[PDB]
């Protein structure tokens, strides 16, 4: 006749204990007959016996700089133990928290990445990709590039497949980023991959060319950046759209009241880089367009186009640029990913 045995998982004494997971414990040769912990205020934490007797779990989510007391007794028909444990849990210096992108149920297009964007500087890059989960169906390869030291990207190699289930869970909370800085919470979110929308801005022609699943639908003459301000060529990934807007050139690093500098509002625009550059309309422009370029580095098209595109191109789209005298838009702009090779994402830049 023996003796029931406990196992916790958590050790009497122990500091650092990592809330990342639930504490439990359970019994061998014997049932759980009772199990309680409480913090250091007293009060009870929310746990669940299972039904057969055997396993304890906390149910809860528990919490940074704790002194937990764990008590367990177990019964058998070969006696009786009783264990009690105190422990302390992780002590941060900071919390960050995550901000998913996509937002949760949306349907993006064939060039959206995933996008986890912390509130700090992340010193430990390998621990914050670890801690995140992507799921795709169909299944797909994909890998983590960091575009600054607060935001990491994953994407595949190629442009995604319309109808492609993309789930992100970004399991942060208990988990040390580096230097004491913990995960506040957990994040979640979910999106598909809906139509291929790829439109092409042809230096050549002054032409921005709308392909719909391969299919041209919309042939729009454009203005694009001024010899001196030129639109860089390259892709560039469809962000957010707005009924109007006003583009203020101190947004991306450009006073107002310099050379370069410019303040308008403008109406039906979609935003396709961080450096500023979108699509919109531009009345003042309309007899360039098709013909000279003249704008700051945006894609100045008609009233009536701009609204079409609004309409008709959804975050996640693509605009690639091709022929101006400009240079090639940088990977890590925030809307650029896809110009860095595969061979360099893939190999990605944790440390
Ligand atoms: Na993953
Ligand atoms: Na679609």
């Amino acid at each position: 006749l023996l003796v029931p045995k406990l196992t916790a998982s958590v050790t009497d004494g122990a500091v650092g204990v990592t809330v990342d997971a639930p504490v439990s414990v359970t019994a061998a040769d014997g049932v759980l007959a009772a199990v309680t912990m409480v913090n250091d205020n007293g009060r009870p934490v929310a746990g669940r016996l299972s039904p057969d007797g055997l396993r304890w779990s906390t149910t809860e989510q528990l919490g940074y700089n704790r002194r937990y007391t764990l008590n367990a007794t177990a019964l058998g028909l070969g006696g009786a133990a009783t264990r009690q444990l105190t422990f302390q849990t992780s002590s941060p210096a900071h919390l960050t928290m995550p901000y998913v992108m996509p937002g949760d149920g949306e349907v993006v297009g064939v060039g959206e990445p995933v996008a986890i964007r912390f509130d700090e500087n992340i010193a430990d890059r390998g621990a914050a990709e670890k801690a995140i989960k992507i799921t795709t169906n169909p299944p797909v390869e994909g890998a983590f590039y960091w575009l600054n030291n607060r935001e990491v990207r994953w994407r595949p190699e190629h442009f995604w497949k319309p109808g492609t289930a993309v789930d992100v869970a970004v399991n942060t909370y208990g988990v040390d980023l580096g230097e004491g800085m913990f995960g506040e919470d957990n994040v979640q979110t979910h999106f598909t991959i809906g139509d291929e929308v790829i439109a092409t801005a042809d230096d050549n022609t002054k032409i921005l060319t709308v392909r719909v699943n391969g299919e041209v639908v919309k042939s729009m003459p454009t203005s694009m950046g001024k010899d001196s301000t030129p639109t860089a060529n390259g892709i560039y990934i469809v962000g957010s759209r707005y009924k109007h807007i006003i583009m203020d050139s101190s947004t991306y690093g450009v006073p107002v009241n310099s050379p370069n500098g410019y303040r308008t509002d403008v109406d039906w625009a979609t935003q396709i880089s961080y450096s500023g550059v979108f699509v919109h309309s531009a009345p003042w422009s309309v007899g360039a367009q098709g013909h000279t370029n003249t704008s700051h580095g945006c894609l100045n098209v008609s009233p009536s186009n701009a609204q079409w595109f609004y309409d008709h191109v959804k975050r996640g789209d693509i605009v690639e640029v091709v022929n101006t005298v400009g240079g090639t838009l940088p990977g890590i702009d925030g809307l650029g990913d896809w110009n860095i090779p595969w061979d360099q994402w893939r190999a990605g830049n944790a440390k």
